[PDB]
């Protein structure tokens, strides 16, 4: 994850144009090679077409770049980059609304579960360790860098997201398909248990606790769905074959004609076509942004930030439920306790941000005494 | 489903060229008999305005050709395929969502119906067997693969997914309409007799189990809807009628003209249209996106693999509510047990993964003593 | 509603072009008479231009035609069409997505209303009457073919959706607005004396019930606001007036013009515009599409089948209240009783749907044994 | 609100084009001032460019009209336009979404409140009475024709929509800002007094009547807030330069040149420009879509008929809650009693509506005994 | 927030013209220093070509232009505008949608949290004022305004949205990430306190209250989200180029070159390129909307105004649950109390709007004596 929303919080004199000085999850970092393979190959090109064909064959070329240059449309491409980007953007986005965060779970957790003793703590971890284990299982079957973290089950054993027992218990368990919603039928077991032994005191705070667990595992199965589900293959195949094929048949058709030919168009040398560049640059970072986004659980810049997500859930559930249950701040009268209106003060950098109250779009419309009148019937 | 997931994780060199070399799921597949059936009738009226006109007939035919080379319109095809593709993509990804998953009901199956004895473990397999049933009631109605699974009621009963009685019970409740409602009429009044019967202990159980019985079932209804309710034929033929339409003037317009007769625009005779074809295998193939997508319930490669999906289930749900029932690892002190701040380690190949949190976009914003301090009033 | 989806599970060759030679909601269908007038039309100018004009009106008629034809732009239509029919298609799904379906509530009535007696099959019969009827009066308000069905409320009595006792309640109620929301409040009134008469045996039960017809009331209040809140008329004026100027500056723009005089683009008379018809076809097809959607409950062949809805909603729901109140198929040991892993078997014809499961995108990479090590610290 | 729903039931001949013989909401009503400033600058720059200027200045006219009418593009203003339109028509939809219906909360007041006596109703009718005044409340602060009614809160007074009591009451609670949040904390303390009196049996009934309650809040709440948040003004500015530039230099550039001096394209003097008024009347409507659907709660006639939705509220919510509490129609055996397919006549107007029940999509698969046989293992 | 809802109520003569006068929010604002820039580089180059070049250069010069002017393209800078405009609208909606709102939480805290005590009164003010400090401690760290009032946690103590013991206790509580997630199990653990204490008489409304705290933590989560994970700044990138490439070409291609070389479409020479400034207007302020919304947070002129919104949350919150906690207004029959029908009153001013009810759209369809009657089978 690249975050520049600091650098962006103003539209400020060419904000955007501050942005093009960066190199982590630019244009340039991923665009550098193809650019580097289609300056090459125009080149190429084009140094056989001055120094490596003859005069019938230069005329032959002359026609060819004048035919390929006729063909090259903006239209198709950019339809389709448009609409393809759109939907590698909302999928992307769609991923990241269904990446699991326990915190609604672990308050639950904290709340309903009962007992400062040994039990009922181990109960609390246990429980929220179930939700983090379940999560971690889908993170490492759809993200290579939890994958790299975590290349075995064993290695969750290691890094204390499971214990041996629940890594027996899942051995036990072995059926031919990805494993990740075992946590879950443990949870709500345990959760049963817990009920059942007097730590849950009501059974409605064991219904709130199964939905937050069913929430996490309706986005655990999302994140699975949308690993498994790709975007069709044949709609990137076209959207490929739509950008490649517009630059191989820029390779050709914007090569720079003989001037002493006086080709119409054609009259000017300027060696580099800087405008073909500009176009290079514009539309295959189109497609990497759709190349980037496409798997956003990668090791991109840009991609989700998931060893970090998984260490946070994991230190902060447990606090959550191991240190903070029933654990509060000492509950006294607030600066506010008898005044009616409060005011907090603004510092000097805030005062201008000190607004009125928008009464509504009617508060300022002028009526007259006798169309304020209500009419009869 | 042909998933190359693994193939785009990161934006590297070239990555959506590598998709080029595809065979499954890919443009060419989808393409060859349509572009064999293009290449034949445009080599045939080559040949025909060739060696088989007149003089006289050759100069109707360039007159003919220019024509409609000119009416050769990229704008209305490119709107309306990205337009239709896109409302098919978003109905495609809408019934994958609503391709029912068991585990919530499972988890409460498992958790909330007691009863380690026969009795209860036949009837929590019988309330997910219910939950199974209607969902492949409904995915033999709508997905032609599991038809040709389960042609017949009877192979639901041979396969283990209908009971005889149960198959009897359906034939007695025989209505003109489809039946894939009444295994959650029968979930429904089995829920209940559990919880007349002592083993749903509270009745905010038996409420949770039928709210995620209900969700399957608006799921199973949503994708009876989308299998009987189509996209409307006359927008498909609007479509279709553009597409095939801008290729049958092509199969004219583009046809290369005599050189010999010197005509602006024909003046090289290249044989092979590369860029007609190269139009082709685009504008098909977004084609072909909607075609391949329009019924995801098919036989396509990119289809959704229903039968598997089907049979997880099935597994994944009689292990949790039969064999995980109650059975939950030991419930023993974990690694971080007294250690406030969790730091499970990285590997090697993991190492740069590791990154600080990010505390906000307002973190690094610099203020002065002057401009900190609160103003009165 | 017209399904093709059968004939669309596959992408085969020409799928699409399959679906061309369909008459019931096709293109032709519906557009045969509008372009009867505008070959009319086109032809009386073209018979004008030719013998009925002096040679100056028909040089001032050339100059008219090619003033015409240089105006005629397809950008602004298509971009006006291709927005202006989505909205029409996404606002048919939303209208479609809110056709009320009792099935959850039947299967709640069925199950929580207890009593094999006469009063409490009454008490549900009633209940999912009271549902019923609520979604019939909205449905005679929003679609012509319903109310052609049922054209007073005393037809709805004679096919008994309605008794005289709640006709002659609806008629001491009469308000001089829609009265399709009482059928809501009988039915709250009505669980909760079932709840106090000890039908309904716990609260719990009573808020599922209401809450699932809260449910089918939002969706029935949603069918009226879209019955009520059409799209603006203006844009809707907007799309026509850009269809129907664009073909008729085509009317006089498309003409052939004298060969003789030798035009630049009308050097051959063709008689026939087949691209003007062909352009025709595709965009005052694309308009059709939105004038088929814009009110799906009309009469259409892609039209809703919403008396087709009501008949089955109401043999249904009065089945399962009824016949299926604790009627249950007797629970028995299935096939795989004692079998951890189940397989069901697959036909000759569905044995190349068997797939092997798909264990996450991270499966297949491969790391060597000295990054796999977890690294201090 | 102009409903032509049922003009547009059915696909008929030119049933879009019956559309444009009506007045109110209509491209004509919103465009006639506009289109006759267009007209008369239109026609004043004419009547300047022939009889007010000399033959170099005539010259230079004509060399200005030829440069404006080359950079007359209609890309921008059709994509921001499409664009703009559609963000405005979502948003216009989403606001009558968040339009409060009481219907649901009725219903529960009606069923939950128990007692026939004068304080069980004064109760219900309390309730139900602060829903529709925090609905007024909010309707008076977005609409202009609810605050034309109800300038002040004593108007409200005098309508009955609060009483001298709640005037008072929210008199003392006066802070800064739109208090229609008020009546919602009223109505959660008065449900708690309900409940803690005996009138409400159960705390579930409770969470019901507020959970709908919260629902209506946050309905209210998202009015408030497209009332306050507005499209950003540099878009709408956007929109807006991008439309009376390309009219501003049409004004121009559309101008017919003399004929006399054999101008490109401008050999013929129609003096009134249609096509150019055509591309007026579309693009100047498509604006006036936004503009009248930017704020849908002003005066239009597309406008939402807020003062309407108030009273029909109030009516039916009363209605509901007071008379409608506990009166049931009685409930006697149907018409279907003893019946188990019930089959509801047909008129002769809909008997071709009545259509067999679609089995689903593979229903017509056919299959031969060799490939339906089950494979073993 | 620029509010001009008032301003577009009605779709009136040049009601979007009117927005054109303005100065906060607006185009000009936001553009006027790159205009500036845009007009001293297009001035400089102006000079450069007129009174700085040879001969020779200045044909060099020429050729340049009309090399450049043939390359300036409107199709990919309107497509990629489009598109991500249109994702930076959507994505500021959003992020509008999870501001966090107290009122439905302090309604059910208001309600549900008994006693008129100190101790009650406490207990509610400190909930409700964990919501608030939650809501603040995202905030601060979302937006500029927000943390240049409240630089550290000890502004927040001073201001009174924490006290000394929460900030001690928040301070043992620290973990390398942000800590806004802590109220919230705060909230939990004070809810089961008050719960087991009697204050809160029942377990549900316990889960009615943390079902609201968590609809406010997924809000918060969300703005944390959205402050995260940026747009892509690939995707930023590539619209900047597109712009900035455009603005560039235009700067040497929209030159007015030498009118006595008379070249084709610039044989006039008019010194200001208002229609090259026009788009540049257009194009940058399309650039400067996602500019400005793509921080909704920062300190812009349509910003969201989120210390009003803080302070009225803390100021609404507290006068809820502290002076509005039973304090209900007297309960006394209404003006409607036995009038079946109630009429409220128009004014003079809103007699207009008073309108007929909408039946439905079937209630005008006409059918005679013959095809109503039902007929038999
Ligand atoms: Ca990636
Ligand atoms: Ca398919
Ligand atoms: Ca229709
Ligand atoms: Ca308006
Ligand atoms: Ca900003
Ligand atoms: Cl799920
Ligand atoms: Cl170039
Ligand atoms: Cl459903
Ligand atoms: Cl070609
Ligand atoms: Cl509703
Ligand atoms: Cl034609
Ligand atoms: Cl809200
Ligand atoms: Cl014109
Ligand atoms: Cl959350
Ligand atoms: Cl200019």
């Amino acid at each position: 994850t690249i975050t520049y929303t600091s650098q962006v919080a103003n539209a400020r004199l060419g904000s955007f144009s501050r942005l093009l000085l960066c190199w982590r999850g630019s244009i340039y970092k991923l665009l550098y090679g193809e650019f580097l393979i289609f300056l090459l190959c125009y080149y190429i090109i084009r140094f056989i077409y001055r120094l490596a064909l003859t005069e019938e064959q230069q005329l032959m070329f002359e026609k060819l770049t004048l035919y390929c240059d006729s063909y090259i449309q903006l239209i198709p491409i950019s339809f389709v980059l448009g609409f393809y980007v759109t939907l590698v953007v909302t999928r992307w986005w769609n991923q990241y609304e269904n990446l699991p965060w326990p915190d609604r779970l672990m308050s639950l957790v904290s709340g309903f579960v009962e007992g400062k003793d040994e039990q009922g703590r181990l109960l609390r971890r246990t429980l929220i360790r179930y939700a983090n284990l379940g999560n971690v299982l889908i993170l490492r079957s759809v993200s290579t860098a939890v994958y790299k973290r975590f290349p075995s089950a064993q290695h969750l054993v290691q890094a204390g997201f499971m214990t041996p027992a629940e890594h027996k218990q899942l051995e036990k368990l072995s059926l031919p398909h990805n494993m990740f919603w075992v946590p879950w039928v443990w949870f709500a077991n345990l959760s049963m248990k817990a009920w059942l032994g007097g730590r849950i005191r009501d059974p409605i705070l064991l219904q709130s606790l199964l939905n937050e667990m069913n929430t996490l595992r309706t986005q655990c199965g999302h994140l699975y769905a949308y690993d498994w589900i790709s975007i069709p293959l044949v709609y990137t195949q076209v959207v490929t074959v739509a950008v490649y094929s517009f630059f191989l048949t820029c390779l050709v058709g914007r090569q720079f004609l003989n001037p002493a030919k006086a080709y119409p168009g054609h009259e000017l040398d300027l060696v580099v076509p800087v405008f073909t560049f500009l176009q290079f640059f514009f539309y295959v970072g189109w497609l990497k942004v759709a190349e980037q986004l496409i798997n956003p659980f990668g090791e991109d810049d840009d991609d989700f930030e998931t060893n970090w997500i998984v260490d946070r859930n994991l230190q902060v559930s447990l606090l959550a439920v191991d240190e903070m249950h029933q654990d509060l701040p000492r509950m006294e009268p607030d600066m506010y306790w008898n005044k009616p209106e409060p005011q907090p003060p603004y510092t000097a950098a805030s005062a201008q941000f000190r607004r009125a109250s928008f009464m509504g779009s009617t508060f300022n419309i002028s009526l007259n005494k006798e169309e304020m009148e209500f009419q009869p019937n």
